[PDB]
């Protein structure tokens, strides 16, 4: 089950809970922060070709827009949560580099900078530009991609 | 370990070796053709990340550029061949719907054709249109969409 770390393209910081616990809160929010540890590791489970759940790895709980909206708006946050359900689905798009909800919009630093702070919330948003990137890399060497989907 | 049919998206029809063997010659061509059977099922053999070899699934032998040269012009033919190297890597691009050789070209119908007749050859070709898209799908369902990478 690979895992892996999922790096801001633009700016080289990572996807972490807030806090950063190994087993954080339902609805905890996912954000962005530079330190690496075994904490904002990630694991995909497939559920459907591309889609399924991005993974917490030391927690289990998985990517949520909050309130598990099916078509949620711009600027809904994400979270982690430890349910399973269709509206938590994603795919891991490591040809274009983002990540994709299954209503078809994706996941960025709130206000789309391309250096945003530590604490950075996350959330959805349609618009695809430099600033939504994402790619996937091993815990091991942070500039090495690994495939999330084996 | 997933079986699948590499379906050319605008026609419908599928990859084949040219003349359906169960075990083709070296530098057999690969065309495109209409019917389904098991000599036409593929399977994908991950090598480093995106990276990996399209394999004939009857035979083993696995999609090169004819002449095997790690930067083909357009127009290079694609084959099967047994042996197994770096200039025979491709990826999957499961998102945008194409098939890509590790130096950046895409496998084409020969003339680009978004109906090409049975037995059309296939080349490599750097040009993105909507007639070199290609989807990854059951030998079961010709219409469902199956994940290549595991
Ligand atoms: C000291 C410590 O554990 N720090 C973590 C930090 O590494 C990062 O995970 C952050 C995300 O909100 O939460 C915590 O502050
Ligand atoms: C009952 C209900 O809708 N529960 C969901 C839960 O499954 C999860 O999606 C969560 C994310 O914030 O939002 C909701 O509370
Ligand atoms: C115009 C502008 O600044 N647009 C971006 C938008 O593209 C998206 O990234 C959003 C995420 O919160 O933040 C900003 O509004
Ligand atoms: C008997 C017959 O037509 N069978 C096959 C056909 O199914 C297809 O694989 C084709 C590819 O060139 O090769 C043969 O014509
Ligand atoms: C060693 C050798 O024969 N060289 C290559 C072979 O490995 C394969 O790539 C082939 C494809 O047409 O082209 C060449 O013959
Ligand atoms: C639709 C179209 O005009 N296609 C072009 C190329 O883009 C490429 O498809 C090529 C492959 O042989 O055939 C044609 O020259």
């Amino acid at each position: 089950m690979t895992t892996f770390l999922i790096k801001h393209k633009a700016s080289g910081k990572f996807l972490h809970p807030k806090g950063g616990s190994s087993n954080p809160a339902n609805d905890t929010n996912l954000v962005l922060h530079s330190d690496i540890h075994e904490r904002m590791y990630f694991q995909f489970d497939v559920v459907d070709e591309r889609w399924g759940y991005i993974k917490h790895a030391a927690s289990g709980k998985i990517v949520h827009p909050l309130g598990g909206k099916a078509d949620p708006p711009n600027e809904t946050k994400l979270v982690l949560h430890q349910d399973r359900h269709d509206r938590a689905l994603f795919a891991m798009d490591f040809f274009n580099d983002n990540i994709i909800h299954k209503a078809g919009k994706y996941i960025h630093p709130k206000g789309g900078s391309t250096n945003p702070p530590n604490e950075t919330l996350t959330v959805m948003h349609g618009d695809k530009h430099k600033a939504m990137e994402f790619i996937f890399v091993s815990p091991k060497d942070k500039d090495k991609r690994v495939l999330v989907y084996v």
